[PDB]
Formats: C-alpha cells, structure tokens, sequence
C-alpha cells in the first residue's frame, strides 16, 4: 500500500500509510556511521513533515552512502477484475546526508547519474493487489494472491534494490514496476460491453559471474525476453450475467544459444561452435526446461527465415538454433514438447505478408490450439468463482527477427484466439469478430501502440 516517510538528521523513517493491527513496522535508514537499514517499533518521529509516496522501491548502496529509491506518484493505466495497475510518474533518489559533499565524489556521483538515466528512460508498473511480474496463468497457480515471495524473479525489476528488506521480511514494504507497455480500451460487441487489454513486460537481465545480452547463460537464462499478454473481460449476455475474464500469453526472446559468440563481424564470417563440447545443447536444454515449466504444454518456436540463399544469405545463429532444437528432439510426455517452425514471411507486406501469417497459424494448428487460453469466472466483487481453463502452451518468436514482422505474427495469433474467447462467452456466434469495424480499429491501435513502445530496445539494422 501507500507509504509515508519522515526525514530528519537521524535519517529516513518509513511506515505504511494505513496501519492495520496493533504492531506496525517502521523501516529506518540511518544517517549514522552505518547507513544501515533497520526495523523499528512504531517509534516513528513525532515532529516533521510527513511525505506520502506510492511505494518504496528499495535501497542501493552507492559507494559509501545508501540511497532510498522511491516512487512518489503514479497514474492508473488500467483496471481489471478490481485490480488497478499503476505507472510510476515521479521518482526520487534520497540520501541521508543533507548536502554531504565530502561523501560525494565523482565516482559516486557518476553512479547516481547512471541510475537516474535508467529511471528516466524506463516505464515501471506495479499493482498493489495483482502480481504483474507473473502471467495470469502463473498467478492462478500461485493462488494466495501474493506476495513478493511469489513474484517471477526474471521480471521483478527491483529485486536487487529489495535485498535488505527481503532479508528482514516486512512484506508490506516490498512491492515488485514493469518496463514495456500496458493499456486497456473499452468496446462494445453485439451489445456486450467489453474491456480489451494488452500488456508487454520486458526482461531485466540477470545474475551470473559474467554476462552478454544475446543468448542463454549456463543457467538457461536468455536475458532478453518479453511476454505479451492479451486480456479480455466480458459478461455473458445469456443467463444471469456472469463476468468472464480471459488471458492469452505469448513470448519473444533471444535465440537460446550459449552466449559465447564470436562477434567478429569485422573479420570474416563466423561459424559458431555449437559444441565440440556441449554448451549449446546443454544451455538450450536448460532454457527449454524452464520454458516448459512456466509455459507448459508445448513451446512452439517460430523462426522467420527471410532468406533467398541465392545470395546464400545464411545466418550462423539461424542454422544453429534449428540444429540444436532438432538434436534435442524433446521427448517426455507424449509429443515432443517443443515444436520448431521456420517460416517465410515476406512482402508485399500488406497483402501477401498477412496471407502467409494465416498460413503460419495453420501449420502451427496441426500442432497448437486456439482454445488454449486462461479463462475464469469472477463474481460481482471480482473474486474468482471458477477456473474454466488454463493456457498450456506458448508461441515463442525471436528477438532477432524484425519487430515489425513479429508484432504482426503476435497480433494475428491473438485475433485467432480472441474469436474463441468471444465464442466461449457466447458474445459472438460462430462468425468473425473482425467484422465489427470500430472494434477492429480499437484492437489495431492497441497493438500498434504496443509495437511503438516495445521498439525501444534498438533502432536499426543494416
């Protein structure tokens, strides 16, 4: 919940705005020789201005001093099933010293500058009631509605900032913001009021002795990964109006190839050493094991070829991925578990390109189902009475392919799924939802915005 703070010579004191129960904890960062974090009884300072803030994101020790990172204000970007999603508007980095010049030297100052740049450049989101770090399907599994213990570590942006507080264990204080995009739009289809939402969360990269953005580490973590989730809330017209909520998730990320890569583009073209040893097989396997755990029932991997090869435009990473996937030939319950599809999606972009997308779906369809999405029925009050279905599988695209193309693939796939979700509620008969012009426009705009927001990673290619 919201927090309130008092600052004095002693340092900073934080407490929940609303104190439920007799014993409420106070967090104190101390000015003293230690700029330690402490847990205190409710001896909050009596005199001083009380400042209200949306959340205490955490603390960081830059060189000698420790700073508190705070999200002062937020705006409500979305509301689903009673949960409110907020974006952090204004933030602050606060230090105990009150103009400690001596403490500050250029090394520490530089660090703060770096952090400021990141806080400014990024867009963080959180919900007090709902865990944004996890997909709706994952949250369903967790169950007890919270809390920070349950969040998905890959996505918990302020995991590191939280370290001191996690040690102590004052749950109210720990709130896990997200980087990409979140928006909802109200629409009407067949006289049924509807809320459509789209959220993209981008991954914050990861633990390990050494690093590299592209590829997977020994542990099986890729570092560049995003989840895109389409959510819908509608009321069944027929019968007592029951509210249904749906979620459909997709993933995009770096090709799970061991990070060791010869980036000597300058020199002659590199061949990638998949594994005289076996890191490529090992890393990929470990990555896939994680993916199957989270997403479950198969991960269908879509790789977009886009190569004539007359020029013989062959990519080392491209071939590597397929060979590795084939080599693993995942098996365990019936079905491989991971399916691989190379797919040619070429121009003309507004015509032939879309047609191919549908073709891609068909091929996937041999393997995947439109029905596979999360669905639940809440009561008035927004609690969940039933769980109609859970999403077993996920379609994973590649970060390397054009964001333009991938976004298109994701958008189209979501439309195919949406139709079934509308069917389920009985909002639409067997026919196509797309016919509704206003609705499609809303839908298109939502996705277009998403692509714009997400394209934030880099600007360019050759």
């Amino acid at each position: 919940q919201k927090l309130v703070l008092y600052e004095t010579r002693a340092r900073y004191f934080l407490v929940g705005s609303n104190n439920a129960e007799t014993k409420y904890r106070v967090l104190k960062i101390d000015r003293t020789e230690p700029k330690d974090l402490v847990i205190i009884d409710d001896r909050h300072s009596g005199l001083f201005r009380a400042v209200s803030a949306f959340g205490v994101v955490g603390f960081v020790r830059f060189l000698e001093g420790y700073y508190i990172v705070l999200i002062t204000k937020r705006r409500k970007m979305a509301d689903i099933g009673g949960h409110a999603i907020y974006k952090v508007e204004d933030t602050n980095m606060i230090y105990i010293p009150n103009d400690s010049v001596r403490v500050t030297h250029p090394d520490e100052a530089r660090y703060l500058r770096i952090f400021q740049n990141v806080d400014l450049s990024s867009n963080f989101y959180f919900s007090y009631s709902y865990d944004l770090s996890h997909s709706l399907q994952y949250n369903l599994t967790v169950l007890r509605m919270g809390i920070c213990s349950e969040p998905y570590m890959k996505y918990v942006w302020n995991g590191e900032l939280l370290d001191i507080i996690k040690s102590t264990v004052h749950r109210d204080w720990l709130l896990y913001i997200i980087h990409g995009f979140c928006g909802q739009s109200k629409l009407l289809i067949y006289g049924r009021p509807v809320y459509v939402t789209l959220i993209a969360r981008r991954s914050s990269k990861f633990a390990g002795t050494r690093f590299l953005k592209r590829g997977a580490n020994c542990e099986g973590d890729v570092a560049n990964e995003v989840e895109t989730e389409q959510i819908l809330c509608d009321a069944s017209v027929m019968s007592f109006t029951a509210g249904s909520y749906s979620s459909y998730v997709q993933v995009r990320g770096s090709v799970p190839l061991y990070w060791s890569q010869d980036i000597s583009t300058m020199m002659p073209k590199p061949p990638i050493t998949l594994d005289q040893a076996d890191p490529f097989a090992h890393v990929a396997a470990l990555h896939f094991d994680q993916m199957f755990q989270r997403f479950g029932s198969p991960i269908i991997i879509l790789n977009l070829v886009k190569e004539r090869e007359k020029r013989k435009h062959e990519r080392i990473l491209s071939e590597e991925l397929v060979a590795a996937v084939t080599y693993l030939n995942q098996f365990l319950p019936p079905e491989h578990t991971i399916v691989y599809i190379p797919w040619d999606m070429a121009k003309y972009t507004k015509s032939k390109l879309c047609n191919v997308l549908d073709r891609l779906n068909v091929i996937a369809e041999s393997v995947v189902k439109k029905t596979g999405f999360f669905v639940n029925r809440p009561d008035s009050g927004g609690c969940v009475i039933p769980t109609g279905r859970l999403q077993t599988g996920i379609l994973r695209t590649n970060c390397v392919d054009c964001l333009d193309r991938t976004n298109t693939a994701q958008f189209m796939v979501g439309k195919c799924a949406l139709a079934y979700q509308l069917y389920s509620l009985g909002l639409i008969d067997k026919p196509n939802l797309q016919f509704d012009t206003d609705a499609v426009r809303l839908f298109e705009e939502l996705y277009e915005d998403h692509g714009d927001t997400l394209s934030l990673q880099y600007g360019g290619s050759q």
